[PDB]
C-alpha cells in the first residue's frame, strides 16, 4: 500500500484566541475513520492553547522551527525547549524560513539531524524557486537539498522524516502544481532515497506536497503514487481543511 | 532627579517549565519598595505560563522580539499576535539578532515604529562592537543605530520607547566596562535625544546598560547620572536579579 499519509495544518504567522479556538473545536469535532496523522503547526505562542484545547486523537500538535540548543539566542526557541514543553513534532526548511531568514541547505541540515537526535519526527521542506523552474534547475535543485538533509542523517534517523515537496512558485500563489508536476517531483526525490539509502527506506518514506492545496484540488494530488499527504498553508486557516483530510488515505 | 527605573530580565533563549516556575515563585515573594518597573522577557513558548503565574504587581512580561504584521512567515511572531494574548511590552533589536539574523538598522527601526504604532512599550537596543569601539567609531554607530529608529517616531511616540545601550565590545571579547564607560555611552545618547529630539523628552528617556551586570556591580553602575536600569542576561536566571531590582532604589 502507501505508508500512512499525513494532512499537516501549516499556520504560519496568523490566528487569535479565538478564531484558532474555533478551528480547534472544529477539528475536535470531525470524524476520521481512516489511518491519516494529522499535524497542527501553530505558533510558538499559542503553542499553550492548542496543546490543552486539541483533544482529537488523530492530531498531534508541531512547531513551526527551532534552533539547535539553548542558549544567547534572544527571540529564538530551541529544541530542549520545545521538548520540555511536549512538542515532538516540527516543521524545518520552511522557504519562507530559506527566503527570508537566511536558511541555507547546511543550516537546515543541520536543525534537522539535531531534531532528529532530539527524538523529534520532523517534516523537511524542499523545493525550487520559479527562477530555477523555468532555468530547467528543477532535478538540480531539489536533489542537492535532498542530498543536503542525507549527509547529515544515519539510516534509521529515517523514521522521523518525512518529507515536503513545496515548489516556491506555488506558495499561496494559487499557482497549484499539476498532478504529474507533482507526481513527477515526487518520484524523482523518492529515486534518490533508494539509490542512496535504500529502497526499503523509500518505501517507508512520506512526501507531501505543499503549495495551494485546497478542499478542491485534493484528491487528484492524492492520487498519485507518490504522493502521501499534504503540507498545508492557508486553507489549513479554514474549515476546508477538514476536506483535505478526508481526501487522503 | 531620575525618571522611573527599569529592571528588565532578558531570559533570552533558556529555561524550563520547572526551573522558570521557581524562579517566578521567589519573584512574587519579593518587597519591593520603591517605583520601579520589573520586566520578564521569556521565550514566546513560555508566555502562557509567565502569565498565569507572575503576580508580582511590579512586573510586566514581554516577548524577546516580533514581526510586524501575520501572514506567511513560517516559525515567525508578529505584533497582533501579541497584542491578542496579552503582551505590552518588548524588547527589539538585541545585538544577538543583529549579529545573527541580519537585523539591520533599518529592520529595527522598523520593527520599533511598528510596535509603537500598535501601543506597546518598547524596549530597544543599540550598542557597537569591540572592532567600532577598537577604532573609535563608537559615537558614529551609536548615534546612527538612534538616529535610524528616530526618522520613524514622531515626538510623541518617545513615551512609549525605552533605550537599552549594549556595550557589544565587552561582551565575549575579554574586556571590560568600568562604570565610567557605561556612562559615557549613555551621556552621548541623552545628548542626542536631548538635541534632535527635545530637553523634555530627554529627562524622561530611559536608557539602560545592557552590559554584565551582577548581584555586584549593579548599584555602582544605577550610581552613575544618565543610568536608569538595567536589560539582564544571565543574571536574569538567578535569584541574583532580586539584588538587581534593589540596586536601583
Amino acid at each position: 500500500s502507501k505508508p500512512q499519509p499525513i494532512a499537516a495544518a501549516n499556520w504560519k504567522c496568523n490566528g487569535s484566541q479565538q478564531s484558532l479556538s474555533e478551528l480547534i473545536d472544529l477539528f475536535n469535532s470531525t470524524s476520521i475513520n481512516h489511518d491519516v496523522q494529522c499535524v497542527v503547526a501553530s505558533t510558538f505562542v499559542h503553542l499553550a492553547m492548542t496543546k490543552e484545547r486539541l483533544s482529537h486523537p488523530k492530531f498531534v500538535i508541531a512547531a513551526q522551527n527551532a534552533i539547535a540548543k539553548s542558549g544567547a539566542f534572544t527571540g529564538e526557541v530551541s529544541l530542549p525547549i520545545l521538548k520540555d514543553f511536549g512538542v515532538n513534532w516540527i516543521v524545518l526548511g520552511h522557504s519562507e524560513r530559506r527566503a527570508y531568514y537566511g536558511e541555507t541547505n547546511e543550516i537546515v541540515a543541520d536543525k534537522v539531524a539535531a531534531a532528529v537526535a532530539s527524538g523529534f519526527m520532523v517534516i523537511a521542506c524542499i523545493g525550487e524557486t520559479l527562477q530555477e523552474r523555468e532555468s530547467g534547475r528543477t532535478a538540480v535543485v531539489v536533489l542537492t537539498q535532498i542530498a543536503a538533509i542525507a549527509k547529515k542523517l544515519k539510516k534509521a534517523d529515517w523514521a522521523k522524516v518525512v518529507i515536503a515537496y513545496e515548489p516556491v512558485w506555488a506558495i499561496g500563489t494559487g499557482k497549484v502544481a499539476t498532478p504529474q508536476q507533482a507526481q513527477e517531483a515526487h518520484a524523482l526525490i523518492r529515486s534518490w532515497v533508494s539509490s542512496k539509502i535504500g529502497a526499503d527506506v523509500a518505501g517507508e518514506l512520506r512526501i507531501l506536497y505543499g503549495g495551494s492545496v485546497n478542499g478542491k484540488n485534493a484528491r487528484t494530488l492524492y492520487q498519485q503514487r507518490d504522493v502521501n499527504g499534504f503540507l498545508v498553508g492557508g486553507a489549513s486557516l479554514k474549515p476546508e481543511f477538514v476536506d483535505i483530510i478526508k481526501a487522503t488515505q
